[PDB]
């Protein structure tokens, strides 16, 4: 009864018996530890494009946010969820330019809204109508993206040093 739609959640026990029907628009489920698709946009080697403007309206600080952040389909394949996103905004396909998990953003050290991923995804492409998780940053350079952790985005210390070594440096 029914069909595809603007993203799903299916439960099935294992062969292809759901057990509920979980959707995103539906507060039924508590937000918090949910599996999550983010990732890194930069490309020309300069063009890091990440969310520069300050939230006025909530109250809450943060390091820094990705580019690409969207919500896994069901469930069960990362791959699956990140590459209809890449698909939707440049049709990448996350299979014609190059891709590779960076880390992963949850533990604490970055503090998100939930458990999400992060993927290096070599491209230039603005993302889509999604001002949950991240409506879309801006492109800048490398030295005004540093220059913008180390001044005051609460992406300094440890967290900018980890960075620093790990884009500039190779340890």
């Amino acid at each position: 009864m029914g069909g595809v739609s603007d993203e799903r959640l299916d439960l099935v026990n294992e062969r292809d018996e759901v057990v509920g029907q979980i959707l995103r628009t539906d507060p039924a489920l508590r937000w918090e530890r949910v599996r999550v698709v983010n990732a890194f946009l930069r490309n020309s080697q300069g063009q890091l494009w990440i969310p520069r403007r300050s939230p006025s309206k909530s109250l809450f600080p943060n390091a820094l946010d990705v580019s690409v952040g969207g919500a896994v389909q069901s469930g069960e394949t990362y791959e699956e969820a990140f590459r209809r996103e890449a698909r939707e905004e440049l049709n990448v396909e996350i299979d014609a330019l190059s891709w590779r998990p960076l880390a992963s953003f949850s533990p604490f050290q970055t503090t998100l809204s939930s458990f999400m991923c992060v993927y290096e995804l070599r491209s230039d492409a603005t993302p889509i109508f999604n001002p949950n998780d991240i409506s879309g940053g801006e492109w800048l350079t490398p030295e005004h993206l540093l220059a913008r952790i180390a001044a005051g985005e609460a992406a300094k210390g440890d967290l900018a040093e980890l960075v620093r070594r790990c884009y500039r440096e190779e340890e």
